[PDB]
């Protein structure tokens, strides 16, 4: 009789057994033909199985051969494509949180910078930077020691703009228009008033009209900007209006 | 249960059975093996997530995978004040 070992991965081997007997010759065969021979061990390992097959065994005793006996190796069904979010963007200093949301016996993570995981759910990278940008891909290995195919996000980092320069009208009458300006080409430029108000153009510009009891104020005044892209630059250091 | 926590509280997790050993897994790669895991001492927002845990028995077997929510709040920024000066 023969008998294989249970159900084996794509990629790996299958020790074949029978049964011992005193001084048998064994001879194994790759087809029912049996013309051609793999081994005459009684115990011979076949590797890369990548299908189902079947082995046949001759046994050999006193000089009187047995019938061949099949034996069939089955294939591990394979585990299916892991569970990654979607391909996204985070700004520089933003967090990069990657996950898996399928089970598995083991995970591992590759990416840039050398970014490595066994987990489900990997360190954060918490100072994202523009390194950190790139492919990341996952494998999953099941219960069954099969491994899963390679699947994988894509993700992007955005800049945010230097800090601009402002200037303003310095001492104002009561009358007198103020205007606060800066030497940036930028979009959202948003001007923050002493008071918290947070108002946004698309110029280089604010004016505030004399009358305007919520931004004719006077104290320091900042600048955040963005440049075709949704990332804040670095405030401006904020100047006093008088 | 359940449970929520203001970003820089911390978070704190326990299991109050007896176990030959534990293994718990969570966001950030939290991972412990302790029936008292450290303390995540300046819990914050990437810290929200599932917190699971299995449970090895003296006889060897491996119990069901339970679980706890960590939700994390989040403060306001400061705001701007004005007085009536003199």
């Amino acid at each position: 009789t023969a008998f294989n070992n249970g159900p084996v991965c794509r990629g790996d081997a299958v020790q074949l057994n029978t049964t011992t007997i005193n001084n048998a010759l064994y001879e194994w065969y790759s087809d029912a033909a049996l013309t051609n021979l793999i081994s005459t061990q009684q115990n011979p390992t076949v590797a890369n199985i990548t299908t189902d097959s079947t082995f046949y065994l001759v046994v050999t005793v006193n000089g009187c051969p047995s019938s061949a006996v099949a034996t069939t190796v089955t294939l591990h069904p394979t585990p299916a494509t892991p569970n990654i979010p979607a391909n996204f963007v985070v700004c520089e200093g933003e967090t990069i949180a990657l996950s898996t949301s399928t089970v598995a016996s083991s995970y591992n993570w590759t990416g840039p910078n050398g970014f490595t995981s066994n987990l489900q759910n990997p360190a954060v990278i918490q100072p994202a930077t523009t390194a950190d940008a790139g492919s990341y891909t996952l494998f999953i290995v099941d219960a069954n020691g099969c491994q899963s195919a390679d699947t994988s996000v894509v993700v992007g980092v955005n800049r945010g703009p230097a800090a601009p320069v402002l200037t303003n009208n310095s001492a104002i009458c009561d009358g007198d228009t103020l205007l606060l300006s800066t030497t940036a080409s930028a979009d959202t430029f948003r001007w923050i008033s002493p008071n918290g108000i947070d108002t946004i153009t698309t110029v280089n510009s604010l004016m505030i009209v004399p009358t305007n009891g919520t931004y004719y104020q006077s104290g320091d005044w900042t600048l955040i900007t963005q440049v075709a892209n949704n990332c804040p630059s670095e405030p401006s250091a904020p100047s006093s209006v008088v």
